[PDB]
């Protein structure tokens, strides 16, 4: 089997992407944030504290003839950005782009943090990291991909995120029309539960490539590109007037600037992030100070190839017995 679904930016900045997901019988369609940096599929629901729902579409398990409470199971997750959610668990039928999994754990939120409430466009998350990170207790549950894998034509999914435009998540096949040149595959460590890999270096604008190993994660659920302070300083030094602002929480730059591109290495291959992808607009409405899309990972504890990086590529998440990651230009 295969599946193919369009993923759409939630706003004009590409702060996140949502993908429609069918849950239950009859189908209830929720728009979920596909997150290769976590491993829980959780949704706003009829069980979510009412004051914490503000415009989201909810899953109502009592209206699904295929929903079954997973007795005794609870979940609770905290994300890198400080947000969190928790609740109980159902199993139900979940379909993405025509690919159907029966008995998928659907984690129903009883509580969500303010960041989730305040974002009316995201109805929940669909985790695509390794199932070892799944938070369901006392019996850990499998991700949608892990459940689907054996049925797929090939044990892969691909992320093709758009810049200020829709893109595609495919399951079970590689669309050879969706990228240019070849896909370069690179080794993955699953030791931390992430799609963790080592970039071979970087360049800033038309500058020379610096060969240096940068370990990080391919994370569709993180907006920005978080890299070591040395790398980030080298980038922003090429933008007149850019500075790190403690009060704002990262590098800012004059909105009048033209940003240079940023290149990252995948083996001997190179992915070029155009300068415009690095612009996250005014820090506050009407400001002429703009927020940068490349930020320091210092004190995150890990480098994160988030959407800023991934949207410059066609990305293969290869879930073969030994997982790997592939990147192509597009």
């Amino acid at each position: 089997s295969t599946g193919s679904a369009t993923t759409t930016p939630i706003d004009s900045l590409d702060d996140a992407y949502i993908t429609p997901v069918q849950i239950g019988t009859p189908a209830q369609t929720l728009n979920l944030d596909f997150d290769t940096g976590s491993s829980d599929l959780w949704v706003f629901s009829s069980e979510t504290t009412a004051s914490e729902v503000d415009g989201q579409t909810i899953y109502t398990p009592s209206k699904s003839t295929t929903a079954k409470l997973l007795s005794g199971a609870t979940w609770s997750i905290s994300y890198g950005d400080g947000s969190s959610s928790s609740g109980d668990v159902y199993t139900d039928t979940v379909s993405v782009g025509g690919l159907t999994v029966t008995g998928q754990a659907v984690e129903s939120a009883k509580k969500v943090s303010s960041s989730f409430t305040e974002d009316s466009t995201i109805d929940g998350l669909l985790g695509l990291a390794f199932s070892t990170l799944n938070t369901v207790s006392p019996t850990q549950q499998k991700t949608f991909f892990d459940n689907a894998k054996a049925s797929l034509d090939s044990p892969v999914f691909t992320a093709d995120l758009g810049y200020h435009a829709p893109g595609t998540y495919n399951f079970g096949f590689i669309d050879t029309t969706a990228y240019t040149g070849s896909i370069t595959y690179t080794a993955v460590s699953t030791k931390q539960g992430f799609w963790e890999w080592t970039s071979t270096g970087y360049a800033v604008g038309s500058g020379t490539f610096k060969s240096t190993s940068i370990d990080g994660i391919a994370d569709t659920g993180t907006t920005l590109l978080y890299l070591p302070a040395t790398v980030v300083s080298a980038y922003w030094a090429q933008v007149s007037g850019a500075k790190s602002s403690s009060s704002v929480g990262g590098y800012v730059f004059p909105c009048s600037a033209t940003l240079p591109s940023f290149t990252f290495g995948v083996g001997s291959a190179r992915i070029v992030i155009p300068g415009d992808y690095i612009d996250f607009g005014p820090i506050s409405t009407g400001s002429s100070s703009c927020f940068g899309g490349i930020q320091s990972s210092a004190g995150i504890g890990i480098n994160i190839f988030g959407d800023v990086a991934l949207k410059a590529a066609f990305v293969v998440f290869n879930g073969a017995t030994t997982p790997t990651l592939g990147f192509a230009s597009k």
